[PDB]
């Protein structure tokens, strides 16, 4: 019941956080967390993808395709 | 003895494409196929990433790290 994710920002400012989400988590979770680890101010601003596919707000992490080789998500972040 | 890879250009102008390649061919090939296809000018230019982590143009294709879930490599070009 946990899906255990690695966030990573690949443009500067970089970062490389992890965190245990629950399944029933959507990807907004992910956006709020990365605000509330002040990675971003604004949920508009933050572009999330696994293997180049972005992920939109309403997707369900339990729709997520992890595996141990790839739990890393690709995080993006642009003005409004 | 193939590696096949989808490349997938994640900022407009997208694109993705598939080709396989050697295990004993380097990232550098990747990028001179990128530019084969018309897809970059010059190799300076682009940025290879798999699961967030960049791949430098020295990397062999059999030291990455791709299973049937994902064999996908993210596509980033920014001028020199």
């Amino acid at each position: 019941a946990a899906v255990h994710l690695t966030l990573k920002k690949i443009q500067a400012p970089k970062f490389s956080i992890e965190h245990d989400f629950s399944p029933s988590d959507t990807i907004l979770q992910i956006k709020q967390h990365l605000i509330s680890e002040e990675k971003a101010s604004h949920i508009s601003e933050i572009k999330l993808l696994l293997k180049g596919k972005v992920l939109h707000d309403n997707l369900f992490l339990s729709d997520l395709k992890v595996t141990p080789a790839n739990s890393t998500i690709t995080v993006m972040i642009k003005p409004n």
